[PDB]
């Protein structure tokens, strides 16, 4: 069997909440009205839902209107956002509504006018990456000091108003309370921004699966390569990773958890020694890295969660010095 694993940080932020505050069944909606919103356009569409422009209509302003297409699954999402609410760089729920005679529930985001980032990333400066990775960390040691796991940190899951230096941590529907020695469903997050936890099937993750999929994000931003591990499905996404972070500190982790790797990993993990991160530094991208981002990306891309900085402590990291 495997070796149980609690968070280092913010382990029984839940267990000294009281009941309502995690136990999102119980949570009563209080829905606002549908008709204070006008359906704009489509903006996306994702298993669970569907995405539109709208306007709401009492006050002129822009907003999103996420349209869910299972009832504990958006009572979870809902209790989060709620808890969440005023965090620094949370998206905001402004409304909750349903269609009333068709039951059908919708939630109701402040807009953020995002510039998509397969074009913004490319023109960030060293500053603009420190600025907005700090604003990340913000909404992460929040989140999590509030008991809450992100579950799906990537660019998509991050807007950013570029022109007013804006950013929010949006779509919290994979998050979930963390309480220590719970199993999770490790089918969380887009897959390029996978923990090793996640793909070795190891159930006990916390706080610290986030920090990886952030430390993704910094690669993919400081090298210009995005997405940084580009793997062809799962298994091959922990090939990836071994090609950078080697196989020997990923069997030294299986081996501390006393984890079961899957037969298909043996033959394709193979043998891979651990590359310096200054491997990775080209021409076009040498003006994004210095020593302070490859010893930050370094402390977040560790096999073991339990290594990995936390929000707090990356936020302490020398790499904010200019922005703090
Ligand atoms: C709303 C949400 O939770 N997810 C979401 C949002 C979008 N797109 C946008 C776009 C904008 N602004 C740009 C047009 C200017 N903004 N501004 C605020 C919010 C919010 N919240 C937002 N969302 C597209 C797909 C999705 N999902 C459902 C796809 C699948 N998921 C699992 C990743
Ligand atoms: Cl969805
Ligand atoms: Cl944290």
């Amino acid at each position: 069997g495997p070796v149980p694993s609690r968070a280092r940080v913010y382990t029984d932020v839940n267990t000294h909440r009281p009941r309502e505050y995690w136990d999102y069944e119980s949570h009563v909606v209080e829905w606002g009205n549908q008709d204070d919103y006008q359906l704009v356009r489509k903006l996306g569409r994702g298993k669970y839902s569907e995405v539109f422009e709208a306007i709401n209509i009492t006050n002129n302003e822009k907003v999103v209107v996420k349209i869910l297409k299972k009832k504990k699954k958006i009572k979870r999402e809902i209790k989060i956002l709620e808890n969440l609410r005023g965090g620094p760089n949370i998206i905001t729920l402004a409304d909750i509504v349903k269609d009333p005679v068709s039951r059908t529930p919708a939630l109701v985001f402040e807009h953020v006018n995002n510039t998509d980032f397969k074009q913004l990333y490319q023109t960030l400066t060293d500053y603009d990456i420190r600025f907005y990775m700090y604003e990340i960390l913000k909404a992460l040691d929040y989140c999590h000091s509030m008991g809450i796991m992100h579950r799906d940190v990537k660019p998509h899951n991050v807007m950013i108003d570029h022109e007013h230096r804006k950013l929010r941590l949006i779509d919290w529907g994979l998050a979930e309370f963390y309480h220590p020695g719970q199993e999770y469903n490790v089918r969380v997050a887009s897959r390029y921004f996978k923990g090793p936890e996640l793909l070795v099937d190891y159930q006990m993750y916390d706080y610290s699966l986030d920090m990886w999929s952030l430390g993704c994000m910094l690669a993919s931003m400081i090298f210009r390569k995005e997405p940084f591990f580009h793997g062809h499905d799962n298994y091959d996404q922990l090939v990836r990773i071994a090609k950078v972070l080697g196989t020997e500190d990923l069997y030294d982790y299986i081996d501390k958890y006393n984890i079961e790797l899957d037969p298909r990993f043996n033959d394709i993990l193979g043998r891979h020694s651990r590359k310096r991160w200054e491997r990775f530094v080209h021409s076009e991208n040498q003006h994004l890295v210095s020593p302070e981002a490859l010893d930050f990306l370094d402390k977040l891309l560790r096999y073991d969660h339990q290594s990995r900085l936390t929000a707090r402590e990356a936020m302490e990291h020398p790499y904010f010095y200019t922005v703090v």
